[PDB]
């Protein structure tokens, strides 16, 4: 399948080359897979999610998105026009306020909530949780996140925006999870991006257009925009029966384009989430 006039990130996840407009992709489009956006919320009523976004708990008044972020990341895993998986089911967990902010308690909860409450959710394809979120270390919450891996659930998790490495985050830290930094329409590091060893793979994270709450639209920037990116393009691959959860992160730095990133500081991995589909 191809999308004419896609976001420049789509279009770079099926790509050997920056600059081109075009999304290609396999029609399966994520299946019969699931995505746990771990987030603001997410506004499922938004038309770009077809029906397929669903709440599926809150630790706050609402369930409701008031922020927009989790409901952009929402759009980058799985919306109709600005998804990479167009036919995955989208699951929000809304572990931070309409502020942007929680708890690492409440962060801590919602991950152990996604490992259980997968078994009450229909994923033959396998299944996939997008954290675009993150703080200081803490290895409270880096054992969360390698609870909800060992699960049975890729975990995409983002790097941080600090231009700083990403040891001292967390689950950005977390070494059995997927970190994933930010690049740029021109290949380069995106200039806040975190980088350093425990980073796995890069995705576009500079100026990322998707969903937004009243059912809206906007382009906004963060290594929290690369990791949905990620996490739908493994719920995609494991539809396609290439991967499984437990390998996703290392199949896609396998096939992942392999040195084209500028400015990627020496001991960071120059690789760019790929999705090798030959149309």
């Amino acid at each position: 399948a191809a999308q004419t006039n896609a976001p420049w990130g789509l279009a770079r996840i099926s790509s050997t080359s920056p600059g081109t407009s075009t999304y290609y992709y396999d029609e399966s489009a994520g299946q019969g897979s699931c995505v746990y956006v771990i987030d603001t919320g997410i506004e499922a009523s938004h038309p770009e999610f077809e029906g397929r976004a669903q709440m599926v708990k809150t630790y706050y008044y609402s369930s409701r998105d008031g922020n927009g972020h989790g409901t952009h990341c929402a759009g980058t895993v799985g919306s109709r026009t600005y998804g990479v998986a167009k036919k995955t089911q989208l699951f929000g967990v809304k572990v931070l306020d309409d502020n942007g902010s929680g708890q690492y308690s409440t962060i801590i909860a919602g991950m152990d909530f996604v490992a259980s409450d997968k078994n009450n959710r229909n994923c033959p394809k396998g299944v996939v949780a997008s954290l675009s979120l993150g703080g200081g270390y803490s290895s409270s919450v880096n054992s969360a996140a390698a609870r909800l891996q060992s699960s049975g659930v890729m975990v995409a998790v983002a790097a941080g925006n600090n231009n700083a490495d990403a040891r001292n985050y967390s689950p950005a830290s977390e070494p059995s999870v997927c970190t994933v930094g930010a690049s740029d329409r021109y290949d380069r590091r995106s200039s806040f991006s975190n980088y350093g060893s425990v980073l796995d793979i890069f995705g576009p994270g500079t100026d990322i257009l998707s969903t937004w709450i009243g059912g809206s639209t906007r382009s906004i920037s963060g290594t929290s925009m690369a990791t949905p990116h990620v996490a739908g393009l493994a719920a995609y691959l494991m539809t396609l029966g290439k991967t499984t959860a437990a390998s996703a992160c290392r199949y896609i730095a396998d096939t992942a384009n392999k040195g084209d990133l500028s400015n990627i500081p020496f001991g960071t991995v120059n690789l760019l989430a790929y999705n090798n589909y030959q149309a």
